[PDB]
């Protein structure tokens, strides 16, 4: 190829994409450890009959963690994901429930391809190289220019 269009492209699509999976399993975390002076007050409560987990300081309120998320995800696609893992507030700070996740898709050998091309929206497919040694893996990812920077338009879009 030697032609370029739109203004979102394959390398900037990979990016995005490997910054919104460090995004996401940072929050699932329970911390965001590019913060390093962070106040974890390490308590935990019950609800919905799971065991819930408070939220270090600068993911201390549902304000401060879309805030985090907002460079990287669209509005919509932060109070969705926060609804869908059933992210809530108890005592005025934020808490998410205990569990553990993890995938053999290795991001930073995958490849993009685009799919689609629309004015303020764009898609790319991912081809995903597992560490199984398994053949790759496909997955489709859209951005989406919230004002004037390109977001993803879903929370687990990548991981």
């Amino acid at each position: 190829g030697k032609n370029t269009s739109g203004d979102l492209s394959q390398k900037q699509a990979l990016q995005l994409a490997l910054s919104a999976r460090e995004h996401f399993w940072n929050t699932m975390s329970g911390h965001n450890p590019k913060v390093k002076k962070a106040v974890c007050p390490s308590g935990t409560f019950e609800y919905q009959n799971l065991q819930y987990v408070y939220m270090c300081s600068d993911l201390g309120t549902k304000a401060k963690a879309v805030n985090y998320l907002t460079p990287i995800f669209t509005k919509t696609a932060i109070e969705k994901g926060f609804k869908d893992y059933h992210f809530t507030v108890s005592k005025g700070k934020l808490a998410v429930p205990i569990g553990d996740g993890d995938n053999l898709l290795n991001w930073k050998k995958s490849t993009a391809k685009l799919i689609s091309k629309k004015g303020s929206t764009i898609t790319y497919e991912f081809t995903v190289p597992t560490l199984d040694g398994s053949p790759s893996a496909k997955r489709k990812v859209t951005f989406v220019k919230e004002n004037k920077k390109w977001k993803v338009n879903q929370f687990d879009a990548v991981i």
